[PDB]
């Protein structure tokens, strides 16, 4: 009940009890481990206050007032007020509690050495799609300060009754369309292939190119979605470069420098905030090895083992993993070289560790999911492959949630 | 109670059923994951019926004669033998298939897609050191077999009291000697400096340089341990040169060509083989990324990195990257041109998701662990980091064991 995990590149050992605080299930049971599962699996008043008193309760802790006036006070107050409308409203200070806790708990996050700065952004007030472009617009812009990102979140109002739902449909603020091809091809990111075809749907323009900003599908108090153009001055790109091979240009490869996931739920105090777009910054390896080089991706192996001249015929030249390191070594260089804040994946998992340590102290434990700290290539050089790392489920979090087009009545 | 495991770069599903057949327990719960823990967690004769039972019925299941005559007399004919001696003994085919089904059922294996191509070597009529010396080059000459290594596990006698234990104390029947220095550093390999100095105390005359093969320390029915050292013609090496860089002979590198595990412990139908030395072939990140390049290894990321003039100052010029990529091709290269058998870490796991695709088709799933299957290098280029695999525990099994020395009654 007080479980060890440990570092086998240190011997370092640390003790977890903030597990015994966690609350939701893993997928995992005695007999079977769902560690590598990708997806593992309205709300009454009567569940409602329990979930908020949790909150409350460590709130008043955290601002070292659990159990005083305010803190019972705030209690009854939340109580009353969920008695009545069956549902309750945040404090600015909670909102913003919360949020930095849902990051902070976030076990599949290597960034999370950040969560306590964080810039939240209340947009509890927006009422139409309109008022979600303007404070999405607002979310970039600051987000990315010039190239020096700063990590932020936009809560859109909180679920209701379940059929005013704010949502963006976009599964990032800032990605680039996919469309395939009449030779049954894909020209751009084959991920947003199905998305980028629902803009069209909706009304959507495309330029039919590769890296074309997709708009924005952005739906408010449970009406049907619009699409609105981020102002290009917005979006800042990177043009990828290397620092050894002019080859490189000529790949005319770029990637965007703020990552924006907007497709996720936010759950504070068992409110449901199913609009919380929240961006930081990139770790290199994520445009380098999964975007680049997915087969399901761009998949530019090909192409960058081909220039440079890589025996491509055995597997086991290890040409694939040989323009994987080069890939990298180029988006690291292109982003630090343009002043785009990024992270390579030695500096962010070493952070993660010190990151571990300060939590198991401070708090007791870091949930922690090792199938998705680990980077997607170098794994065990880098010290988080050897960290034994517990992952349970601690509130307030950020959720996975249906994509809003297979549960939206429409009209 | 019929769960589906995804692939997210084919998009194939599999429904896996055989985790009902699962029989011990992972270290998960409902409320924690464990699966990045490295190591989770006398037999008495009302314990032992059910475990041989349910082994035996497995076993004739596989044979087409499940409840026939054969398996019931066998049945009956195993509880008298347990009623008698509170023990039993295995045929020597049911050995053969408990220790086939031990490898089929290894989680952390990725080599499985041969598990049924294996030779057993039944050594339970050992009763010496001397025995098991000559058993274990035999198993070392056989598995070798000039370099077109062959799958082979040697199975000492089992565990009756538990103060008669057959063990080999070696990790591995093969291993490069570790030795600290007076400067507080280590010569050879530090995973094995405890124990190259367990045999300078036994009785080793230590020839103190880098690769040092290790004697045998094989202990036989319980008595203290004895050192033998195995024919050097017996001990196949590959010197370590790249297909580019003649730099890299001067690196002065190589390895073994045989792995083979003698530490761990074959469980089948509830017996215990204590000492079961098996033996396959080496997946060349193995040697080139954590034996060579673990901090806590030969650390050679150091040496390879200054010789290929990398830009070492910043972490993120990943040097380190590239320094691992040229180990590995350097690895490949040397064993295949040397003719010693080696497979990639594309080529296995390629072959480990066609080896899931039988199993999960002819057997009903495949047990599997994410964690150990994906490589420590160029983990998203190879397919089993995108396949969702359900972690279980089937018996037969290998399990681990304590090191005899934190065990053994002296003397
Ligand atoms: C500040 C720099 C940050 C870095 C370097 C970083 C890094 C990462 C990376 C590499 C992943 C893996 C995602 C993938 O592979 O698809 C991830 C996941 C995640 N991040 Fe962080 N992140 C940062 C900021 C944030 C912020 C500000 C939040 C929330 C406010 C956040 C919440 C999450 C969550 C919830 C996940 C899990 C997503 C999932 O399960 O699919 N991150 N992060
Ligand atoms: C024939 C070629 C084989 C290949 C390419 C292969 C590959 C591997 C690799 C790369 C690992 C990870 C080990 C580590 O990283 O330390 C592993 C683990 C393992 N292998 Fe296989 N192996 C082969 C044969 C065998 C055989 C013949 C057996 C048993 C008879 C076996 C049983 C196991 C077990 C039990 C583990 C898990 C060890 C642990 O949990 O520490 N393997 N294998
Ligand atoms: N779609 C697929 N599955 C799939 C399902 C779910 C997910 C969730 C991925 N969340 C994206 C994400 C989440 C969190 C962080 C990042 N990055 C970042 N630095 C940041 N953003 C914002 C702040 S930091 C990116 C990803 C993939 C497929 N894969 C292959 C063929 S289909
Ligand atoms: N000792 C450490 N922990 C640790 C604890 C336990 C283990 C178990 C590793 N089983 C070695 C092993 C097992 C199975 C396969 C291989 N390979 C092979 N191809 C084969 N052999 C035989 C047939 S195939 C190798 C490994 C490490 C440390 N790591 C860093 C600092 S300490
Ligand atoms: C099957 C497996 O769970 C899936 O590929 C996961 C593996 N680990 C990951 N880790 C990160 N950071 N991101 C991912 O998308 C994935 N994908
Ligand atoms: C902490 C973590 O469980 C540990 O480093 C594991 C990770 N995955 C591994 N995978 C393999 N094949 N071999 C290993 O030794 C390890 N080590
Ligand atoms: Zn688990």
């Amino acid at each position: 009940r007080f479980l060890k995990v440990k570092n086998w590149e240190t011997d370092v050992v640390l003790t977890d009890t903030l597990h015994l605080k966690s609350t939701l299930e893993t997928g995992c049971t005695e007999h079977i481990c769902m560690g590598s599962i990708m997806l593992p699996s309205v709300a009454t008043k009567d569940q409602l206050f329990p979930l908020a008193k949790e909150f409350l309760d460590q709130y008043y802790s955290s601002i070292k007032r659990f159990g005083s006036k305010a803190h019972m006070d705030r209690l009854e107050e939340v109580n009353k007020e969920i008695e009545s409308t069956s549902t309750y409203q945040l404090k600015d200070t909670e909102l913003i509690y919360g949020a930095k806790h849902a990051w902070r708990n976030a076990s599949r996050c290597v960034g999370r050495i950040q969560w306590s700065k964080l810039q939240v952004f209340d947009a509890r007030d927006c009422t139409t799609a309109h008022g979600m472009f303007n404070y999405i617009c607002n979310h970039v812009k600051y987000a990315t300060n010039k190239g020096n990102l700063r990590s932020a979140i936009t809560i859109f109002p909180q679920r209701t009754d379940g059929k005013h739902d704010f949502r963006v449909w976009n599964s990032q603020l800032i990605r680039y369309a996919g469309y395939k091809q009449p030779d049954g091809s894909t020209l751009g990111d084959p991920a947003n292939v199905q998305f980028t075809e629902i803009c069209i749907q909706q009304g959507w323009k495309a330029p039919r190119g590769r890296f074309d900003v997709l708009p924005l599908l952005l739906q408010a108090n449970g009406n049907d979605p619009e699409l609105f153009q981020i102002p290009p001055e917005l979006v800042l790109e990177v043009p990828i470069r290397h620092p050894k091979f002019d080859w490189f240009k000529d790949l005319g490869l770029k990637w965007y420098g703020l990552p924006a996931v907007s497709n996720m739920l936010l759950e504070i105090g068992g409110l449901e905030f199913s609009a919380c777009p929240f961006s930081g910054w990139y770790m290199g390896t994520e445009i380098g090895v999964r975007d680049y080089c997915d087969n399901s991706r761009y998949n530019i192996l090909e192409e960058v083992a081909k220039k440079m001249d890589l025996d491509m015929r055995k597997t086991s030249s290890l040409w694939k993993d040989q323009a994987l390191v080069e890939i990298n070594i180029a988006v690291l260089y292109s982003f630090q070289s343009d002043k785009v804040t990024i992270v390579d994946h030695h500096s962010a998992t070493e952070s993660f560790i010190k990151h571990m340590e300060n939590e198991y102290r401070c708090r007791g434990g870091c949930p922690a999911d090792w199938v998705w700290i680990v980077p997607p290539m170098s794994g065990s050089i880098t010290p988080v492959f050897h960290q034994e790392m517990l992952n349970y489920r601690l509130t307030p979090s950020f959720e996975y949630q249906p994509d809003p087009w297979n549960t939206h009545v429409w009209k």
